[PDB]
């Protein structure tokens, strides 16, 4: 039980534009307290868990800083940090980051990792921005993530936290094998992923299949734990995919959400279970041959 | 249109006692059954011309009796003549013994032949599994590193069968780099024959066999044909579960036995274009400036 962490996937429900930020934080604290009642030491929150999924609406490139966060924590997010530190629970929180760097105002899709002591240990900014940069009228639903966010400047990092090696990814990062492998080359043992995946009105069994296939594969082919937490439900007429999951280093699903609202899935994850395949099957130092992978970093498209 | 009917020619156990004449006749039998079913391409397993001889211990000078002198040779010529006759291309895995740059070299090799009978491509295995020395603690031995050296061809993609075709061998399919390197060459059909022993869980081994292929097919928007040589081979059970996977990651054909069996699927190569235009558009979304660890490191740091 030394390197055994009890993780709580805190899947969220829909957040409408009418919902105040205090109503959002109180739902997070409620999910946070449900994790403490079940003995969870880590609770994973979805992507942009402090606002509605606003990339679905059109505005100026600056005209949506109202959903961003002033600080981390700020006056609205401080009760969540004070609650987590009180119950001795660490958490990963996704939010839209508004920060002043080298004069200009920069915007990132950001997840922050907080230790059980309440100290910010790591910060990841989204790399693979989905959607399109400008308005497209023929599509039923819009997706303007590239319009409101710029590419993060942190890279896929792995920190020493919770008695092991923990990394973070955001949403459609989970669809790229490079996301898992880069952190896998840092001896990662637990990858935290929050995602907001829309669903086109009228299949869905294929969308849920692709959601778990990429995580179950990235977990097995890197012998690491993967926790995928979603913000689901019908959000102002836009349905968001659910299926929050916790995956073992064997690629097996040990916990899965059943609703599209505020739901908590928990699982006891032995970090020493990440050692089986690293010992032999997926021993990177032994079998891997980087001299044939040069196309991965040399080019971007096809040749 | 760009529709190719592929026939996954899964084989049964091939023991050391089996003559190569009986081995090729089993391959021709699978070839003829594929023609009667309209298959234009037949995928054969890894080392389909011999028993899985990394199972036994010997010096690196030995085991050459299982290798092939040329391609084709006197024993493999009937398979090529029947294939060109029926207008069928095929991918065959074998142990290659060749004289290159002076010294003789030994590779785990797969060759791709077009419906006209012309050798289109040749891939040599990169990720060699098993161990190099004898290990008495194992129930079964696995000495691929002892009898083969790392191939010097790399993951190639050719223009064949009206599309982009690549090849991989066995445990290459468990590495995400195998699919991605060919995916960066606009691959649309990956042919993988494998020999994977089964230790007496079994359900988890078959799960990992399909999970890696269903992911490599979806995450690169390509067809993946996985053929196996299954059955109990001299007291050593080999995994079956030969599958044909769509670019969506779905299994459209799957073998039901552990012997000589043929799975057939109509593979529209234009279905790869659905996801390469947006979802997996490499030119649009991939950020290679954050992937540098993939090529700079081998282990972990």
């Amino acid at each position: 039980m030394t390197r055994r962490i009890r993780i709580g996937g805190a899947q969220m429900g829909a957040i409408s534009r009418s919902d105040s930020k205090k109503e959002i934080v109180d739902r997070l604290i409620a999910l946070l307290r449900q994790a403490s009642e079940k003995g969870c030491e880590l609770v994973v929150f979805p992507e942009l868990a402090l606002s509605t999924f606003f990339p679905r609406w059109y505005a100026e490139r600056d005209g949506m800083d109202g959903y961003f966060e002033d600080g981390m924590p700020n006056a609205a997010t401080l009760p969540l940090f004070e609650e987590a530190r009180r119950l001795g629970i660490g958490f990963s929180l996704g939010y839209a980051e508004l920060v002043q760097e080298d004069g200009r105002v920069r915007r990132f899709n950001t997840t922050v990792l907080v230790e059980r002591n309440g100290e910010i240990v790591g910060k990841y900014r989204k790399i693979h921005l989905p959607g399109h940069a400008e308005y497209e009228p023929e599509r039923s639903h819009q997706h303007l993530e590239k319009r409101y966010f710029e590419v993060g400047n942190t890279g896929f990092q792995v920190w020493d936290a919770f008695g092991g090696r923990v990394g973070m990814a955001i949403c459609n990062d989970r669809r790229w094998v490079e996301t898992y492998r880069v952190m896998g080359l840092q001896n990662v043992e637990l990858i935290l992923i929050g995602y907001n995946t829309p669903v086109n009105d009228s299949s869905e069994t294929l969308g849920m299949f692709h959601n778990h296939l990429t995580m179950q594969a990235g977990a097995y082919q890197n012998s690491t734990w993967v926790v995928g937490v979603a913000k689901a439900g019908v959000e102002d007429g836009h349905r968001l995919m659910g299926g929050s999951v916790i995956v073992a280093p064997t690629g097996e699903i040990v916990a899965q959400a059943m609703t599209e609202g505020d739901e908590l899935i928990v699982a006891d994850c032995d970090l020493d279970r990440c050692r089986y395949y690293k010992s032999h099957i997926f021993n990177f130092a032994a079998h891997r041959r980087p001299e044939f992978y040069q196309r991965i970093t040399s080019q971007t498209g096809v040749e």
